[PDB]
């Protein structure tokens, strides 16, 4: 991790880290303009199960342009003296997460759920509509900009044409294939959770919250948080139908009902 990538882009402070990449805020200096950066860890970069999947990130997210998904500007190689270093160089989004917002704001009120959902929708059913499954959507991969402007990242395992088990479908947790629905079902959990604080299933461990995702159906968020109406109610509880026969079949038609419970 040196100071410059390319002797162009000068990595600042660092923004997240997870266990094969992390993600620093940089300076583009040609453009003069801040840019985040993604880079692939050089303590496990040789493995190109690892390299084939980065790369295949950077262009998976390079395929979408939408205002609601993070852009891809760039993507390379670092000469260090462990190797080549991937990277790839994205949009700066100077903002929090769900899983920020929640954590130390608690749930969200409802008219602003339903906003930031709504946006996320149209994010996912642009994404689906290029072919492109996200298969991660979780309240950490949703960021809100000091401009209000939602957006989604994080494609790191996006399917063209597993994530954490509070927030996988009953098909893409056990391997099935996955469709747009799966994402649909996701972004229920999401909703439920910035609405009651909590999300759907919750277990000691992961074939606790997976086996309720299969077979135990979810508190109405009503029931476990004050102020939310019984629409708001069959919404979530719609997009969190166990068979993707009834869930929503798109992201915009979740979108389209969330509009009605707003107005
Ligand atoms: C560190 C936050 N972060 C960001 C940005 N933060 O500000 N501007 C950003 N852009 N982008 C990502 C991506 C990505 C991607 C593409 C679109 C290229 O696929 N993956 C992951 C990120 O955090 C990881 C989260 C995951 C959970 C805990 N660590 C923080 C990102
Ligand atoms: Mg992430």
């Amino acid at each position: 991790t040196p100071s410059h990538l390319s002797d162009r882009y000068e990595l600042g402070e660092i923004l997240g880290f997870g266990g094969m990449s992390e993600v620093h805020l940089a300076r583009d200096l040609r453009l003069h303009r801040d840019v985040a950066v993604k880079v692939l860890r050089a303590d496990l970069a040789r493995d190109p199960s690892f390299y084939l999947r980065f790369r295949r990130e950077a262009q998976n997210a390079a395929a979408l342009n939408h205002p609601a998904i993070v852009a891809v500007y760039d993507t390379g190689e670092a000469e260090t003296p462990a190797g080549p270093l991937p990277y790839i160089v994205m949009e700066y989004v100077d903002g929090v997460t769900l899983r920020d917002i929640v954590h130390t704001e608690g749930p969200m009120t409802p008219k602003r759920a339903i906003e930031v959902i709504a946006d996320a929708c149209q994010a996912l059913n642009f994404s689906h509509q290029n072919g492109i499954i996200h298969r991660d959507v979780k309240p950490a991969n949703i960021m809100i900009s000091a401009t209000n402007a939602v957006k989604v990242m994080d494609f790191g395992i996006a399917r063209a044409i597993i994530g954490t088990a509070q927030y996988l479908s009953p098909e893409q947790a056990r391997g099935d294939s996955v469709d747009a629905r799966s994402d649909v079902y996701s972004l229920g959990c999401v909703l439920y959770e910035v609405l009651t604080g909590e999300p759907p299933f919750t277990g000691d461990s992961p074939v606790s919250v997976a086996y309720q995702h299969v077979r135990e159906d979810p508190i109405p968020p009503s029931a476990r948080h004050e102020g939310l109406s019984a629409d708001l109610d069959a919404v979530v509880l719609k997009a969190l139908a166990k068979n993707p026969e009834n869930r929503y079949q798109t992201a915009a038609e979740m979108r389209a009902d969330l509009v009605r419970v707003h107005n």
